[PDB]
């Protein structure tokens, strides 16, 4: 027994004011009935599906049924149920299961979508910006009151070193990505997202110490003022970093260091006493025991007010005129709440998400998730998020033999995959298609560094990363071969000599966006897992008629069969990217390879 | 390699502001290094653990590690990651896991506990009041306007038939339920569950005409007044029936038959206009198509303060003095929200449920959830639910082959297992002691009757309804063998002439409450499932030092052997149910049936 569905057309068809649902089904003993258990308002409804007269394929069975779409809620969960006359058989994201399937499992359609339908159009590119380029105009030293000294400048090629990690500035700005935009437009990118860049006296900048203002380092209002006319001129998003967990110690609200005389940390009568949280000792919660990031106490309606609930709350105010940025990534989103913890976290969120939604109904948030980020997306309180759990980690375990802790991994291409597809089945296709992908970042080692020994097998990450549903991101440097350890490691400055360039991976990069820039399946398709076993995946993308493979062997040259698939019955296939190559249902596959193939 | 692991001692303890926790381990090739993956705050923790010297069985290795407890939120997920030179396992509630199991689905210990603890000490007993019995001193027939006619009065003895079923009087009424509070508590109850009892026309009065009025056909609120104490008096706890999702169309608010001259159906100034939702067309939203039940509109701020914001709202009204019920049964509680559906739902529940804690924090508010409870439960918007989904439908399944649909049903022991512990593993070891378990209620066929020819295998139910974590719930009759099909026929009334009772099946009922009154395992322990196959289900409950050990065989009389398991390393076994027999890692296994033994 045998069957297929994907949360797509050809499957999914929508029709005045009816969802039409469409399962395929092959094998010897097919069940003589099939209902289509379907969701409105959370009660659980049994739709009939009818048998089609036409077979879509050569020995496929298809089965219709419809969803009603002027009731309910946006999101349409739903699966199959196959019934004999003895027996019952699911059939789900996760392929077949003899009891029922979780609710939150289930395949999913956003109708009416009021997502940030643009973000999978993008290529997106992640910037720190010290780090990325000097504009030609272009060091002023000062002292760093959490650390213990002055702040520390380096030259550009000055190797970097594990001390005062946090307080060492190469003197990138905000002007010279400005400058870098042609670079940029070249490599295939569409849309910027930014590490910090309001005034703060680190580095990284997470410290913040006014949310109003841009950090004269970085130069300033006018230099962001700036990269949004020119972003907004070439046609590119702008994502900024959005820090509300905690603030800097160094913040007026708090004020460390007295700067003033009404600051929470060393008065009782302070405006923001209560925006803190002190324990019984009078130690003040913050960010994993950094006291320089004092944590934020959501209890305060004043609080909520300030950061989103009011007309200029700080969500607010870079989302419209002058700033008019396109949304913001959520810096530590789970652990924000009341208390000193993250009491009452999901509803604040969800307050942030709505609050930036009434200044900008397309813009797009999301969270920092190192782990599981299944319930805040499944209560819809943030749009996508950084994709670790669902996508960086399985590559770091299949690919590097690591994982987030850098401890020993030894996945095969079952387990990756099975972990792939068990993660995105709590997601709705739209959400699937949003989810920010990346093979590493300024929190982690750098992936190249990470493969050590294997470091043939990052082009496979590359294809892959432009190819598995999402949204990508290049985290800056990626793409000209940029290694390192973690943090303060993984923030070298990026190498603008092309002789310390890896020019071959770069034309990677460019072709991969190339390709889904034009392949509708690569932006917009359902995605179906069809070989994985020992070293190697095959999926195929999916979208009306056209089909994209891609087929990826991390170990030596082999060759695979592909069993006759009914999606892909196609013309033909056009060999993209990569020498595999396809004929008569095998796969031959050269060693350490990936490849793409589009329908004819 | 083997693993064992309970969320409760021995494998737990809380020791000063530390919660410590012991693995076990046994096999040829051990991990030398296992980290305690816990969470604070959301944020993922990698905590050491280490071997512990004394093995605490013969062949098993002990590690232990520790969560802090004085930062974090209450409840406490966390899972075991074992690590060797190039690989990890993980171990879950779900036995070994090659890839990282779900946040959600790891072992989880609430502490501090605020959920009412007194649930897992009841046995729930639930009535039909009209059906149930009828007070010595004791029939006033009215018009139904949501029927077509006058109610109908029958007499006990006259058989129940599909006409008219929602307007149908038998007649019981609450005094009548006091004067059987005797046989209750010679049964074993020690807590009841009513169905609706509010002012309203039908005869099962889901549509409420008045919330704050006991109709007076089942006593009025003299009679309510009377088992509150009554049931106060004989230590019994007493559950009400919430019906807030909907109002009935006879209620003032509403007013479909013109009793008064302001109500919201025909009057666009109604001052409850906003608290119902009418299409483009003008029909009100209503519950799935009933238009006597339309929906109530949580988008209005009155409704809100109305049901459970303000101080004397419908929800605090009924758990203060001289009411001081224990708490809600939440009718539909999934639906519940604004704008004609389920929107802002989870929301609302939360509202619900902490207005009720603020009245009385001790309060029990559980829902009736016919589909997948988890993502309520999971975000504690709700203590506890219904549990169809976690353990009546797979008894269905396993025992009657049938399904919530009363479509065909084939699974065996392993599949019925699988079903039961997916489903728990993402509730907290508190959650799943409180969870509503029943076979049957007022809603579905009676169980007796869906097993058909398989009658023999009702003894199997009731034991395993006593014996899986979770309090067990009798719905009215059970006890005694009524039998009947769906609404309107598994409405019986009871059967007081015990010529008309099944003595042994009433039997079977005193003793398993006495079992589980007797042994703390039953009501507070962990649970191991030890052999799942076929025919056969072996469980045992585990607390401290104390063991209760469950042998269900649905089929023909077997043998079955049982590994050693460091779980069932005991001074010796004593039989308390059933005639099966343990001797040497034997299970003697009579055909259908079900046996219980404590550890000596």
């Amino acid at each position: 027994l045998k069957a297929w569905h994907l949360p797509v057309a050809p499957f999914i068809k929508e029709q005045q004011e009816r969802l039409m649902i469409t399962l395929w089904l092959s094998g010897d003993d097919l069940p003589p009935r099939v209902t289509l258990r379907a969701e409105e308002d959370n009660e659980e409804l049994s739709l009939p599906m009818h048998r089609l007269r036409q077979a879509p394929h050569p020995g496929v069975v298809a089965w219709r049924g419809e969803i009603n779409l002027v009731n309910g809620q946006p999101r349409r969960r739903y699966s199959f149920k196959l019934l004999w006359a003895d027996r019952q058989l699911w059939f789900t994201p996760q392929e077949f299961n003899r009891f029922p399937p979780a609710r939150l499992e289930q395949f999913a359609v956003d109708l009416p979508d009021s997502g940030p339908q643009w973000v999978a159009d993008q290529v997106f590119y992640q910037i720190f910006p010290d780090r990325f380029a000097r504009s030609q105009s272009r060091d002023a030293t000062y002292y760093h009151h959490a650390a213990g000294h002055d702040i520390v400048r380096k030259a550009w090629d000055e190797p970097l070193t594990a001390e005062a990690g946090g307080s060492t500035f190469y003197g990138g700005d905000l002007d010279g990505i400005s400058e870098k935009l042609p670079y940029l437009k070249q490599l295939g990118v569409t849309a910027l997202y930014l590490n910090p860049v309001f005034v703060a006296p680190s580095v990284h900048k997470y410290d913040t110490e006014d949310y109003r203002r841009v950090d004269p380092q970085f130069g300033g209002d006018a230099a962001l003022l700036r990269l949004r006319h020119n972003t907004q001129k070439e046609g590119m998003r702008l994502i900024l970093d959005g820090v509300f967990n905690h603030s800097g110690d160094s913040h007026a609200w708090f004020d460390r260091h007295q700067r003033g005389s009404g600051g929470a940390c060393h008065n009782a009568d302070s405006p923001w006493r209560d925006w803190y949280n002190f324990s019984p000792e009078g130690v003040a919660h913050d960010w994993l025991g950094y006291a320089s990031l004092p944590k934020l106490d959501y209890r305060s309606s004043t609080l909520i007010d300030e950061i989103y609930g009011g007309e200029d709350s700080v969500v607010r105010h870079w989302l419209k005129a002058p700033w008019s940025m396109d949304g913001w990534r959520l810096d530590v989103v789970h652990m924000l709440g009341e208390g000193g913890g993250a009491r009452n976290n999901l509803r604040h969120i969800a307050g942030i998400t709505q609050a930036a939604k009434l200044e900008r109904p397309d813009a797009f948030v999301f969270g920092e998730h190192f782990g599981d980020a299944r319930q805040w997306l499944q209560a819809d309180v943030e749009d996508s998020a950084m994709n670790y759990r669902g996508f960086t980690f399985p590559l770091w375990g299949f690919l590097a033999n690591t994982d987030i802790s850098y401890d020993p991994q030894k996945i095969d291409a079952q387990t990756c995959m099975a972990w792939m597809d068990n993660y995105r089945a709590g997601l709705s296709h739209q959400q699937q298609l949003r989810m920010f992908n990346q093979l590493d970042s300024h929190d982690t080692a750098r992936f190249k560094s990470l493969l050590g020994k294997d470091v043939a097998r990052l082009p496979l990450a590359v294809v892959w990363l432009f190819s598995w549903p999402g949204v990508p991101c290049i985290y800056y440097g990626d793409e000209v071969g940029v290694d390192g350890n973690n943090d303060p490691f993984c923030r070298k400055p990026f190498p603008w000599d092309p002789a310390l360039q890896d020019g071959d991976l770069l034309d990677l990069y460019k072709r991969m966006s190339k390709l889904r820039k034009a392949h509708q399946a690569l932006r917009y398709g359902g995605c179906q897992v069809i070989y994985a076993e020992d070293n190697v995946v095959v999926f195929v993308r999916v979208y009306k008629q056209q089909r994209v493979l891609v087929a990826i062997n991390r170990g030596e040259a082999c060759e695979v069969v592909i069993e006759d698939s009914p999606l892909l019955d196609v013309n033909g296939w056009q060999l993209k990217e990569g020498a595999g190559a396809l004929h008569d249902g095998v796969l031959t596959l050269p060693a350490i390879s990936a490849s793409v193939w589009f329908s004819r």
